[PDB]
C-alpha cells in the first residue's frame, strides 16, 4: 500500500458514492449501475479549468485541491496502480480534453495540464464530425462497449470544451461459478412481485460479514475477488427480502466498505448470485448541484478563467454511461463520463468493484432486477 494513491483513492471513491447516493435517491426502484471513480475523474480535471467560486464548488465536494502539492502526483500514481500487470485483471483508465480549434487558452493552461494530468484539436462547428471523433474516442478506450458517448444534441456548433474519462474493466474471478449450476430461480423485486432469472450458484470459502443498519436491518456482506487479488467485487443484500434496499445506500461511504473489508473472514457456504448485465445514463446536473456544484452550470456565474479570458464559458451538461456485464467466468465494465461546456440473493442487492491496494471504487450499483 502506497499513501499517496490510497489518499487520493478514498477522497475520490468516497466523492463518487455521495453522487451514486444522489442517483440512486432519483431512481428508487430502478437498476443503477455508476462509476465513482470515472466522475472523479473528470471532476478532478474540471478543477483546473474553472475558478472563483466555481472552482472552489468542486474542491469542496471532493475534498481536495488538484494544485495542492502532492495532489497531482498522487492520481497519476493511482492510475498506474490501477493499470500495473500485477494485478492480472485489465483496468484500462484515460482521461481526455477536447477543445475548440481556435478557441484562445488562457497562458499557460497546456503545459499545466501536461504535467499534472496533451489536449485534442476539435472543430465543434462542424458538429457531427466533432461528436464522431469523442464518440469514436471513448469507443476504443472502452474497447468497444460504449460506442456512442455524446448522443446528437450533446454537441453544437456553440461547444467549446468537451472532459471526458475512459474507464475499462476486465475482470476474471478468482474461482468461476460452475456453468452446470446455473439455474432458473425467482427473484423478488421491491414491489412484491418475483420475476424468474438465471443464476449462478458454487460452494466455496467466501470473505463474509454480517452488516446491521441503524434501523437493525441485518445484512449479508459477501466479497468475490478476481482471479489478480487485488480487486474484488462486494455483495450486499439484506437477510429479509421485505427490508428497502435505501436503508444501505442512504448510509454508505468509502470507509464503511474498508470497514466492512477490515471485518470479513473466509467461511464455507453456497452463494447463489443472479447474473446480471446493466445498462445505465444518467444526468449529472441534479446529483453534483446538490453537492453543492451549482455554479458551473450557470451562464455568465460560472468561472472557467482558468481556461479562457476569451469568452465566457458554464457548463452545458455532465453526463456518465456505464456498463457492466456479470457472469460464470467473471466480470467485463466500463464507463464513460462527459462534461460539456446457504446465501441465495434472489432480492434486490448492492454491488461494489473495488481496487482494494488502493481503495478505489471503479463500479457500484443496485440490482433491483437482474
Amino acid at each position: 500500500v502506497h499513501h499517496p494513491p490510497s489518499y487520493v483513492a478514498h477522497l475520490a471513491s468516497d466523492f463518487g458514492v455521495r453522487v451514486f447516493q444522489q442517483v440512486a435517491q432519483a431512481s428508487k426502484d430502478r437498476n443503477v449501475v455508476f462509476s465513482p471513480y470515472g466522475v472523479a475523474s473528470v471532476l478532478a480535471m474540471l478543477q483546473l479549468t474553472t475558478g472563483g467560486e466555481t472552482q472552489q464548488q468542486i474542491q469542496a465536494a471532493m475534498g481536495f485541491k488538484i494544485d495542492d502539492k502532492g495532489m497531482a502526483p498522487a492520481l497519476r500514481h493511482l492510475y498506474k496502480e490501477l493499470m500495473g500487470p500485477w494485478n492480472k485483471d485489465e483496468i484500462s483508465t484515460t482521461d481526455a480534453i477536447f477543445v475548440q480549434r481556435d478557441l484562445k487558452l488562457v497562458q499557460g493552461f497546456m503545459p499545466h495540464f501536461f504535467r499534472l494530468f496533451t489536449v485534442k484539436q476539435v472543430d465543434f462547428s462542424e458538429v457531427e464530425r466533432a461528436r464522431f471523433i469523442i464518440n469514436d474516442w471513448v469507443k476504443t478506450h472502452t474497447k468497444g462497449m460504449i460506442s456512442h458517448l455524446l448522443g446528437t444534441g450533446a454537441v453544437d456548433q456553440l461547444t467549446r470544451l468537451v472532459l471526458v474519462n475512459a474507464l475499462y474493466f476486465n475482470g476474471q474471478w478468482k474461482t468461476p461459478f460452475p456453468d452446470s449450476s446455473t439455474h432458473r430461480r425467482l427473484f423478488h423485486k421491491s414491489d412484491g412481485s418475483t420475476v424468474s432469472v438465471p443464476m449462478m450458484a458454487q460452494t466455496n470459502k467466501f470473505n463474509y460479514t454480517e452488516f446491521t443498519t441503524p434501523d437493525g436491518h441485518y445484512y449479508d456482506i459477501l466479497e468475490l475477488p478476481y482471479h489478480g487479488d487485488t480487486l474484488s467485487m462486494f455483495i450486499a443484500a439484506p437477510y429479509e427480502k421485505e427490508v428497502p434496499l435505501s436503508a444501505l445506500t442512504n448510509i454508505l461511504s468509502a470507509q464503511l466498505i474498508s470497514h466492512w473489508k477490515g471485518n470479513m473472514t473466509r467461511l464455507p457456504r453456497l452463494l447463489v448470485l443472479p447474473k446480471f448485465s446493466l445498462e445505465t445514463e444518467v444526468d449529472l446536473r441534479k446529483p453534483l448541484e446538490n453537492l453543492g456544484m451549482t455554479d458551473m452550470f450557470r451562464p455568465f456565474q460560472a468561472d472557467f478563467t482558468s481556461l479562457s479570458d476569451q469568452e465566457p464559458l458554464h457548463v452545458a451538461l455532465a453526463l456518465q454511461k456505464v456498463k457492466i456485464e456479470v457472469n460464470e467466468s467473471g466480470t467485463v465494465a466500463s464507463s464513460s463520463t462527459a462534461v460539456i461546456v446457504e446465501i441465495i440473493i434472489d432480492r434486490p442487492f448492492l454491488f461494489v468493484v473495488r481496487h482494494n491496494p488502493t481503495g478505489t471504487v471503479l463500479f457500484m450499483g443496485q440490482v433491483m432486477e437482474p
